């Protein structure tokens, strides 16, 4: 049934809440982002409002095949009123058409869905400034203080240079990126530009890219891919077995292979600087795993916090077991008595 982190009380809202069949006394449906946990449970058969953003409405319309009826995209930043309520979207820098959520109740309650997010100080400039939130329903995904990683600009520095060096080099070298959702464009697409390449994919994925208004995207990516030589294939691939094979495909254009696997978290981050990564190496084929995260540190998901200042949380990842359950609101105590709210 759906659990009760997915509702909003005092509405007749949910978010992200698409596999329950019909969730009872539920007008009008959100959806933060098109990650597949989050809209599993959408067709061409659903007929309840969703709201979401453009980016996101694009991708419902185009790849699950929702009717344009039943799409209801939102501008950003923009104070607009969903079935007597007033509700705000807000970029939640996660992948592209994420958003967050400020819903104003009737009674005066204030209320922020963070869908899934990538805390930054840029948000203390936004629309939230200027009122108090009361409750926050908070991506806790990494909400442990293991979890460190550098900065999305250190990580894309390190691939640039990296795969540039490698080229430069080896003229007839491939470079590849894994992916298995949206997200993390940036990777292959600035890998691709100091290059002076396009990258290239099968039709799937191009048709997928094409819903995002990323700008010049029809000068970045390409169905042909022997005038490409920045490959996207699915993150299962990029393993040896994998490698070898797709370098059989490319007919002796290509004698070695420079592959990224863009992980979220990994523990060589609780040792290894990003200056000190290395790859693991087959014969002709390196695979680098890079720490590009789309999610919070436990350090900028700290920082959000301190500064909001709710008067409850409600974690809505990582909530499954009682040991889970039981560390996070240890840390939130602390944040609150450190703090002084
Ligand atoms: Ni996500």
């Amino acid at each position: 049934t759906c659990p009760f982190y997915k509702k909003i009380p005092g509405t007749g809202f949910t978010v992200d809440a698409f596999q329950y069949g019909v969730v009872e006394g539920c007008t009008a449906y959100f959806l933060t982002h098109f990650h597949s946990d989050h809209y599993a449970g959408l067709s061409k058969h659903f007929t309840f409002p969703v709201y979401c953003s453009e980016i996101t409405g694009n991708l419902l319309k185009n790849k699950l095949h929702v009717q344009e009826q039943y799409i209801h995209p939102l501008p950003l930043d923009t104070e607009c009123i969903v079935n007597g309520v007033k509700v705000v979207l807000l970029d939640a820098n996660h992948c592209p058409g994420a958003v967050m959520i400020l819903f104003y109740l009737p009674n005066g309650t204030v209320i922020l869905h963070t869908g899934d997010f990538r805390a930054d100080p840029s948000m203390e400039r936004s629309l939230l400034a200027d009122q108090k939130v009361h409750m926050l329903y908070l991506d806790t995904t990494y909400c442990s203080p293991e979890y460190t990683f550098p900065s999305q600009q250190e990580v894309i520095r390190f691939a640039i240079n990296t795969a540039f060096e490698a080229v430069t080099l080896n003229p007839h070298a491939l470079v590849v990126c894994g992916t298995y959702s949206i997200g993390k464009e940036k990777v292959f697409l600035a890998i691709a530009d100091v290059l002076g390449s396009k990258v290239g994919m099968s039709q799937e994925k191009y048709k997928t890219l094409q819903c995002l208004n990323i700008p010049e995207i029809n000068s970045l990516i390409t169905t042909d891919m022997c005038s490409s030589l920045v490959h996207l294939l699915p993150m299962m691939q990029i393993n040896f077995k994998g490698l070898q094979s797709h370098l059989k495909k490319c007919g002796g254009k290509y004698n070695q292979i420079l592959a990224f696997r863009p992980t979220g978290w990994t523990h060589s981050n609780k040792f290894t600087r990003i200056a000190d990564v290395i790859p693991q190496t087959k014969g002709n084929i390196s695979i680098y795993g890079i720490p590009y995260s789309e999610h919070s540190s436990y350090l900028e998901m700290k920082r959000f916090v301190q500064w909001l200042k709710p008067q409850k949380i409600i974690p809505t990842v990582n909530v499954g077991t009682w040991k889970s359950r039981s560390t996070m609101e240890k840390y939130f105590r602390e944040w609150k008595l450190e703090a002084g709210y």
